This record gives structure tokens, sequence and C-alpha cells, in this order.
């Protein structure tokens, strides 16, 4: 894919990139690379065509670019913007695969500054409205097209550029019978456009009317909109009108005339069109086909010199190429003319400084309704304007203001600890404590907050046997299983545990099951909570202060007392909810308890709440 | 021939494709083995080369959890060590166009545990294990299985560029063959990251499906201010919390929430980060596995899956590990959570694990529906959804597109090559700037007419023809100040007077009426491009006219000094004259040789038949 490579990198001044429409069923779509001389020729009759050869492979000898203002040569007038002629010699031409070249163009910000309809919407239809009521009401002719033109700029313009377009119009177009960039170095030149001008292969002659457009919503085509259009009498009209007009352009360029066919749906990407093919035989020079057939009636009107003059008298503007031809000009194997040419519709003019005009018009037949030519102006240029600026580029739901607050409220009034930077982040000053880990590596998150009040800490498990001397308190933490299941060796374990601390008067903190079993040595009931308190924020009244604390509990303690006096220990102080007598927190003479989790990334304060109960827990030490 | 060449020819028996974060697929093969034991991953010494370097991939079975002395169902799947021997990258774009399309529709597509016996397990994990004391959120596994035909490493490569080119929201997007199995996923969750000391991990829950429509702003917040998905993601963020404060000795640090989009879901996570030393292969033991796959607390969640679970889990939830050293000699790691990830036996057997964060106020019916969604993406890269058009080929459509050739002209759709008392009457027809003269002449040379054009201007030898046409064009006929139109008028004029033979079509039909004296009008409502059933002289017609003017009158007959009689065909209620029939021509307002016109040339073959009538 040398040439490809070369039109990618500059080394081809004046190129052309076509992907059409030859390929079968499960083929790999191809694209067309064409390089060579530019000229511009002082007319059709002049095109730089060689005498007949052959070479046993069908070969492309010229690409030419056809102004509107090239009716001259009919004798037909124009606002005359000084589009030149152009022809490109395809003194090289090559295919590539489509998947592989596009993914060797890089992607470029093609996004249209300034980006407005030279005609705007309500001036548009004022227009329209003129052109039914004073044209076809006045006998000029059954139907014309107006164009408007969308314009904008391109920051920092190189044909890079029309190439990214391009990409994405291959990525995102269907149904369309080229889609192209083509650069003459004056000009370049990038569209999708569904409808053929004329073809030649063989002495057969085909062009391809075509009228009627559904508007697709944003949402997509569907089956009651596609019947719908299918069955409105202006839709179907306008069809059989161009059919009409193409009929007369194919009795006077084939001797037989044409022979009809279709009619068929044409669905690309925003859109679909209804369209019917003219078939016919003819061996005029494809110079003289193609003065003759200057522009097909489907971007004009009918008649096509009067169509000429409603042009005229409603545009302001020349038409540069819009409405006019891109031809490829060939041999076929054997030495016979070959054509294949396309109508410059849906296709953005790209200026050397970068300005974009993208020409775009409609049928207007005596029942328009202006709004809607409007709408369907707007729906025809969608595919291109969106290779230009693709609605994917817009901002993602995730960064929706509402979603962006709904985030950031999930960080409010909850734990500031964790967020806070890795480092970051006293009575309790010089204090060792041994945290007992009873398999729930909450521990591993209770020794970071102990640290922070200036503890050292050291985890053992459950299991451990440990000296006791070297610490000065003992956290008895979390666990998973029931509470009143002595007969778990690790529950067991935990209650051997507890006896022995209160006994020995050392102090501990209790956590979570820990605090549960302590309750049950306390002789407090425990009970199943109806609705589990598993991964819970619940504000409470903690010994008399309100506090927002993180529980993850199915079992809880359960009494009426705010104190009790218990065997063996002395008086114990009880926290809890007045309503349901469920038991938060315990202040006994040498210990504190807790059942939640002020580690918990739900708790509020939680440092603060680990040093108030291990404070509690020392409380008799001197 | 790059490793990706080989890869794709099939010269690589082992080999990974990782798409991670112009995007760039590394692509690595080298060496497999098993080893035994996380401790045992042949790892060399460290290096410093001077650039980033990787070693291994290895993939962490849920079995491997005997190392921590928990307990599984062991289904023997290995730990698998890939020496990365080589690595190149390979411009994802360019890969994706190079992978050929391959059939990997799944046979006998159905999940194990059928969408009403796996709400039933939500409920009793709900129930009986939550609601016991066991912990406070966990995850079940079921599997969506199928059979693929003519399984080859082709296939896996084509299931990966479909999934590259729809799913987003991906952390990787991974095809890695091992020789004896194949994993193909999107997983959106890291598990460890590791780069200078600093680790990373992504803690993911909560889900909002997208209808099939697609996502919605209305359904994004109604999913953020929903209580249990919130619920479910704070859980998840304190389980890694306890597993970062484990792995890290000054713990975590907590940033986000973010929002994260994919294909066909989107899902709520928090990042941590906190610094490590600890070697790779114990930061591995002791991270297996996420709490977001399995439960919390860790060890309790093995049990529930094991007393949940029949099935053992081959690779669902465990790790996809990339080992390596960065330029200055420090390890690297780059882990993803196995999820959203099809594992494919020799036999092209198919199996994808899915479950989903179980908590107390979860609803079983939602969190079936929550599986779906998440294997969708996956489920849709072997079998592409149904197209969302394809309107051309709808029946209703080529019905109505066919009817458009009914009751319109059959002359113009008949082949160009096969289509008396007029055979070898010379006909002259006089164009008036429309071309419709083309479409007159084809139709007459069908009845055996000789045919020739000549425009308006042209001087002419009448002798040579048998009839004059005088054809349509656009303006007002009685325009008589247009050049054109005053031309008619005279070609018109001295037809009538030489008793020339002749027929006149709508512009000419027009100008003929006005020179009879006939009034012509405007219509408010012009006919142009209509098909309109008329009575010609007794017989209804159904024809095509493009005018908006028209001859109007109360009379069925007119009698005009120059002339003599002149029949009238006319619309009995408005007056509007269709065709008029005189003692040397006649004319038409409407269009014989049009598309919309039911049997135009014989109405053409009557209208001349009627104008030569007094020549013999
Ligand atoms: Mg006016
Ligand atoms: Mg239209
Ligand atoms: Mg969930
Ligand atoms: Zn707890
Ligand atoms: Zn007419």
């Amino acid at each position: 894919r040398n040439l490809f490579d070369r039109v990618l990198h500059g080394q081809a001044p004046c190129f052309a990139l076509i992907a059409r429409s030859t390929g079968s069923a499960g083929e790999r779509a191809m694209i067309d690379v064409f390089a060579g001389a530019v000229s511009y020729p002082s007319s059709l009759a002049e095109l730089p065509l060689a005498a007949p050869t052959a070479t046993g492979a069908d070969r492309q000898e010229l690409l030419v670019m056809v102004p509107y203002r090239q009716l001259h040569e009919r004798g037909f007038k124009t606002h005359d913007d000084g589009a030149p002629l152009v022809a490109i010699t395809c003194d090289e031409h090559e295919t590539v695969s489509a998947q592989l070249a596009l993914a060797a163009i890089p992607d470029a910000d093609t996004a249209l500054g300034e980006r407005h309809f030279d005609i705007d919407d309500e001036a548009y239809a004022e227009i329209v409205e003129r052109v039914i009521t004073d044209e076809i009401g006045t006998g000029a002719g059954s139907n014309f097209v107006i164009k408007r033109t969308l314009e904008g700029d391109l920051d920092d313009y190189s044909p890079a550029k029309a190439l990214a377009v391009f990409k994405r119009l291959m990525r995102r177009e269907v149904g369309a019978y080229w889609i192209f960039v083509i650069h003459t170095g004056e000009r370049t030149f990038v569209g999708a456009t569904p409808e053929r001008h004329l073809t030649l292969h063989e002495g057969c002659a085909t062009m391809n009317p075509i009228s009627g457009t559904y508007r697709y919503p944003q949402s997509g085509p569907t089956i009651d909109g596609i019947n719908a259009f299918l069955g409105d009498r202006k839709e179907s009209d306008e069809l059989y009108m161009v059919l009409d007009e193409e009929l007369k352009m194919m009795a006077r360029i084939c001797p037989a005339g044409g022979q009809v066919t279709g009619p068929h749906l044409r669905e690309m990407a925003r859109l679909a069109h209804t369209e019917y093919f003219i078939v016919g035989h003819t061996e005029a020079d494809v110079r003289d086909l193609l003065r003759e057939t200057m522009f097909a009636p489907t971007v004009t009107g009918s008649p096509i010199e009067s169509a000429t003059r409603v042009i005229a008298r409603h545009e302001r503007a020349g038409r540069g190429y819009y409405s006019g031809i891109a031809a490829l000009i060939g041999r076929d194997a054997r030495g016979g003319r070959t054509l294949d040419s396309a109508i410059l519709i849906r296709t953005a003019e790209i200026d050397r400084a970068g300005h974009v005009r993208i020409g775009v018009g409609s049928t207007l037949v005596r029942h328009s309704d202006a709004v809607s030519e409007v709408m369907e102006t707007h729906a025809k240029v969608a595919a291109l304007s969106n290779a230009f600026d693709p609605p994917e580029a817009g901002p993602a739901l995730g960064q929706h203001p509402s979603v962006q607050a709904a985030l950031r409220e999930r960080n409010e009034g909850i734990a500031d600890f964790w967020f806070r930077p890795y480092g970051g982040r006293a009575e309790l000053s010089g204090c060792r404590a041994l945290i007992v880990d009873a398999e729930d590596h909450f521990t591993a998150m209770i020794a970071q907050q102990l640290s922070s009040l200036g503890l050292a800490t050291e985890v053992c498990g459950v299991h451990d046997a440990v000296d006791l001397a070297r610490y000065d308190v003992v956290v008895m933490g979390p666990g998973p299983g029931d509470p009143s299941d002595a007969g778990d060796p690790r529950i067991a374990r935990l209650y051997a545990w507890l006896r022995h601390l209160i006994d020995e008067g050392k102090p501990f903190m209790a956590v979570c099951l820990s605090h549960q079993i302590l309750n049950a040595i306390l002789g407090i009931p425990l009970v199943r909570r109806e609705v589990p308190n598993q991964g819970i924020q619940v504000e409470i009244d903690l010994f008399g202060q309100r506090e927002r604390v993180g529980f993850y509990n199915t079992y809880v303690a359960q009494t009426v007392r705010d104190e009790m006096d218990v065997d063996g220990v002395g008086t114990v102080a009880i926290s809890r909810d007045p309503r349901t007598g469920e038991v938060h927190a315990l202040r006994g003479p040498t210990f504190s308890s807790m059942q939640f989790h002020a580690e918990s990334v739900l708790t509020v304060d939680g440092p603060r709440i680990l040093g108030e109960a291990i404070t509690h827990a020392i409380r008799r030490e001197k």
C-alpha cells in the first residue's frame, strides 16, 4: 500500500480516495486510491483524454470535477463564482482494504468553528414559500431545489483534517454511492453522496433519480415512521416528478430511451430516500454525455433551463461545485469507454484557508411544507456534520452536573480519616495496645486509627497465647458468627478472653462480636435483629452525645437498664436506644465496649470515639 | 513477521493480547508453566535495564485460596505462569483491522443455575447468612455456558475484536491463550497495581442496568439515589480499606467515587491508594481475592461460597497479573479481576462466570437481572444482536414500493429494445424548452411514426412532415411579451391558417385556447406533477398533469372564425379544459408521455389520428 502511505504523508499533493459501491456479499470493503497531475481545461470538449487504449484490465484515466458554472456550456445562466473545471490524471491507482486504511489515518480535531447556515432556518422557509407561490405558482415548472450552505472554519487546516473527516464518514455513514476525499490543490472535497450522476459500462448508461426523504428520529428509524413516509402523497409525487425528468434526459442521451426499475428504499445513517433506476443504451462520447446531462433534475429542478433561472433568481451566491459532478473516466479491459460519476451533494468543499462550505437543498413541489423542507435540509447534512463534530465527543453522562453532585454527596458525613493523605494522619501517647483478631480484618483498620492516637499496636489471633504485662490495653475484635454460639471454638475462646480480662481487671475495649459476648457475660440478653444492621450508618445517642456510626451486625444486646450492677464486676453504665432497648455501648469499671465500628468509613469522628473508649478503659490505671 | 503476525497466523502456541488502561495493545508470548504456589512464581532477582520490562503473566485461580488456609471446592485449576519472552505493542486499530471475523455463535447457551434457582439462592444467602451473622455481603457465582463449533484460538481473536469495538469503560480487554485454556474478557476492575511503591485498589459495586433503548440521565440519577446501591458500595469500600490496611503500613487513602460507564451498564466505584514495600508474591497471596467478588469478612465469605456453590469457580473472581520491572529496577504490578470473562477449553466449551454483591436489602429478581446485564457485552461479543432496521427489506416496505408501479405508465418499464394507419407518418416535434418532447418522440416512434425534434425558433419546411406536435414549456401562456411564447403563438396561427395537421401539448394547448378565444386562468392549487382521472371525450382516462394555468369554459363546443367548430373536453363542474378536437388539430392539457399517464401511447395515437382526419 505504498500509494496510500504517500497520500498519508503528504507526498502526493493531488489525490483522491474513493470508497465505491462495487463490492459483493462477504467481501471486505476496498478504497480506490488515485494520484496524479491537476489541470484546468477550458471546456468539457478539451478534457485531456487519449485515443482508445486497451490493457486487458479496467483502468481509470481521469477524475474530473465539474462545477455548477459549467452550465455556460449549455447556454444557461449561472452566478459565476470562478469555480474551475478540474481534471486529475490518474497516473497512479491502487486499491487498499477499508479497515487497514482507516486504521492508518490519524485522528485530528475537525470541530467546525463559527458553524452556521448562511441562510438561517427562518430566511430559508421564506425562500421556499416564494419558490412555491411565485415560481411553481406561475408556471416556471413543477419542482426546484434551492441551495443553502452550512459554513464553518477549521482551525489549522491541512488535508490530514479532511482525511480524518473521511475516516469518520466511512465508519458512520451507510447507503452512499461514494464516500470520498478529493484534494485538487485549489480545494478539498469530502462527502458521502447517495446518488450516481451517470454511469456507462459497455454502452449501458444508468441514472438514479432519488427524491423523498424520511428523516430518522434521534432515537432511530422505525417501521411505523417509514410506513407513514411511504404513504405520504407529497413524497410519492416528488419521486414521480424526478423520475419523469430523468426519463427526459435518458430519452435525449439514449436513442431508444430509458427503462425504469425500482423503486427502492435507500437507507442512510440519519435518513432514508426513495429512488428509481433508469437504464439505456448509448454510444455518445463521454464529453458530450457529461455536457448534455448537466445537471440532474434532482438537484436543480424541471424543466432544466427554467430551473437555472429560478435558481439564479433566488440564490444570491454561486454554487461552487454543489449539484455538480465528480466523474471517473476510464477504459474497460478491451478499450471501451467507462464512466462512473457521482453527484456532488452531501459534500464539504474546503478552501485553502480551512473554510468549509456544505451545500444542501431539497426538492420543492406544490405541496411542500416550508418547515418540513427546513428539517429535511438538517437531516441531509446530519451525517457529514457529525463527521466534523461527532456527538460522542460531547460530555459523558458521568460528567453531568447531577451525577457529579450525587457522587460528591457520598463523601459528606462519612469518615474523614480515610480520605486524608497517607501520612497525613494525649493521655494515650505512651500506650501499648494488643488487638485480638476474631477473623475480621477490621482489626487492621482499628490499628491504624489507634496509631494516629499515639498508641503502639500489635495484632494477634484469638487462639494465640500472649503476655498481657506488655500491654496497657487489650482490644477484643469483631468477627462473624452468632455471639450466643458458645460451641464454636473461636467464639468460646472469645468468652474465655473476656472472662479473664474482667477477672484480672485488665483494661480492655470490646468491639461488635466481642461487645456482644461481653454483654452475655454480664447477663444482658442477646437477640437477632429482625432487620440486620449490616453495613449501615445510624445516628445514635452515645452516653449523652449524638454520634453517627457505622454498624455491621446481625445480633444485638437488649435491656431496659441504663445502669446495672454485676457480680464480680461492679457498676456497668449502658448506652442504649431508649425506644428499643438495643445496647450501643458499655462503660464498666475497667473496660469499654461498642456494638458499632468506630474504624469504619461509615463512622464520623471514629478516632475521637476510639480515644474516648480507650481512655475510659484505662481509667483505673495510675 | 512481528509477534502479532505470528499470533494471528497460529504460530504462537501461547500468547496474550492485552489492551490496558492512540490505544495500544500489548502482545506477549513465551513459555508456560504451572507452579505449585505463589512463592514459586519463576521471578528472577532484580534487574534495572534502563527501560520498563514485563517478566511474567500469571493467572490465579479461585482454589489458590488454599494458600491462605481457606477452603474451596477444588477443581484443579492451575496457577498459570507465562514468561514474557517476547513483548511487542501494536496500535489497536491496526490490530483489529488484521483480525479476521469468524462465526462464534454459542450453541446450547444456558446458565447452569437458572434464574429461578439463582433467585432462591440469593434469598437463602440474605436470610440464612447475612441474617445469621456470617457477614454483610457475599457474591454467588453462576455460569453462562455454551459450545463453540470448530473451536480454535482464531475464534477467541474474533470475540476479542468485537469486545474491543463494542465495550467501553473496561480496565483490561484481553485474550490470553495458554494452550489448554483461553480467556477472553473485558473486566472493569483492577485487582491491584503497584508502581514505584504506590499500591492501588478499585472497589466497585452498584450497577445501573441500561434499558435496551440506552442509558438515561433520569435512570442514572434514580440509581445514584438508591439506598441499597449506595450501601453496597460503602461496604466494599470498607472491605478494601481492610485489605489496604494490611498490605500498606500507613493504610489506604480513598478517592472517588466515580461513575464507570460501560456498554450495557454503569457502575459506581472508589479508588484507594497507599504505599507498600511487600514482595509481589506476598501481595498477591494476601489480596486473594477482592471482596467485590467474594464477600466480607473474607474467610467467612469463602465458607458461604462453599455452602451455596456446588461447582468450583475455575478462574472466576481470580486474578490476571502482569509482573514486571520499571526502568530503575523497582517492582511493577498490573493486575485485573477475572470477571466479565469467558474461559474456553480445547473442546470449545465456554464458561462465563457471573455474580453480584448480595446485601441485606437486595431484591432477588433485581440481582438476577443484574447478572444478565453484566454478561451482556461479553455475550453480545460471541453472538452480535440483530440489526435495528433492514427497513428496505421489510415486507411492508417492499409491498408499498411495488404498489408505486401500479396504475402508472407501462411503457417506461418495458425493455427499450422491445417497445398500422399511422405507420410511416412523419411528425415534427417543436420543443419550447421542455424535453418532454424527447419522451413524446419515443412514444410516437413506438406507434410507427418517424419523428424529428426542432426548436421553436427554427425555420422548418413543413412539406416534409404529415403532422406537427407543438410542445410543452415553462411560462405563462398569456405572456405574449415573452419572445418564446410569442413565437409559439405565431406557429399555432400559421398551422391553423395553413390547415396543417397538428397536435398541441400543455403550453401549446393553452396558447391554442387563447388563440381560439377560450379564457385562461391560473389555478390556485397548481396541477404540477399529479395523476388525475378525467373524462376525455366520453372515455375515463388517467393522465399526468404538469400545469399551473388552464383554459376554462362553460361551453362543450365553440365556433371560431377562421377555424370552424371546436369540440372541448372539460370537467363539467369547473369548466376546466382538458383537451380540444378541431377540424385539423387536437390538443391536450396533460402529458400523454409522462410516467403518470396510463396508456399514453394509445392516447397520443388517438390525438394524431384525429389531427390528420381531413388529410385523407
Ligand atoms: Mg414576495
Ligand atoms: Mg425531498
Ligand atoms: Mg450490585
Ligand atoms: Zn460488626
Ligand atoms: Zn405541462
